[PDB]
């Protein structure tokens, strides 16, 4: 649903902000699952997250891993699924984040809600073997009063 | 599909190698229509794009414009839609780009085929009404050699 923070945010201080909105719990295991879950090449399995994660979380057990993201699925940021023939589920993380327009006559700007960031990192990953740290985005255009 | 040309080019520069590769002439109203077409928002009809575009080229007619879109459409960067109770034939550019990853630590490029900066594009246009003219996009990884 079309919303805006009044300004650019990632997908990961994307999340933050939806969760404190909704008053969600915001532990530093849901933000490290939700770092590594933007970060991730894959659609990692849960026992890959946790696996990955664990030795920094001496409490964390594969019941958190699944407890958190059945959360996250709940809110939207992260979806399940399956492939043939497997038991096992996969997940993505496909939270949306906020980018800047920019007029390139008055210099005003205005935001607007992204999804496909997202899948520029995979099709990179796909085709180059490159692990995708970063794609810093900024649109330019002109604005509706510069177009009357 | 999936391809590289050696260098990043956006939507623009990517039609005109791909014509190019083919030893495709382009003439400069192929090139305005090409980018018409890719800064269109709406889909447009033969007849809109010939009215907006005539009036820098006294050579051009609608049939021009025709005779250039079905390249557009046999080479793939154009596709014809039909809509209900109209028999006017519009117009959508579905043509891909080319983007470079950059490695963070020794600094090889490489560059992936693109079809998502567009949709990017739409989304903005749609949620803030700006027209939008540029969307540089560099992408920054670890290369398989430095992982
Ligand atoms: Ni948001
Ligand atoms: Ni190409
Ligand atoms: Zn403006
Ligand atoms: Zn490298």
């Amino acid at each position: 649903d079309i919303h805006s923070h009044q300004q650019a945010l990632d997908a990961y201080e994307n999340v933050l902000e939806h969760l404190r909105e909704k008053h969600i719990r915001i532990t530093e295991t849901r933000k490290a699952i939700i770092s590594y879950m933007i970060q991730s090449t894959e659609h990692p399995s849960a026992d890959k997250i946790y696996r990955d994660l664990q030795p920094n979380f001496p409490n964390m057990s594969l019941a958190t891993v699944y407890n958190n993201l059945k959360v996250l699925v709940d809110e939207g940021f992260v979806s399940e699924l399956k492939i043939s023939n497997d038991l096992t589920t996969y997940y993505d993380f496909m939270g949306h984040q906020h980018v800047n327009v920019v007029c390139e006559i008055c210099g005003k700007i205005a935001d607007f809600m992204d999804v496909d960031v997202m899948d520029i990192a995979k099709e990179a990953h796909e085709q180059t073997g490159y692990k995708v740290t970063r794609i810093p985005v900024i649109a330019y255009g002109i604005c509706p009063d510069c177009q009357a």
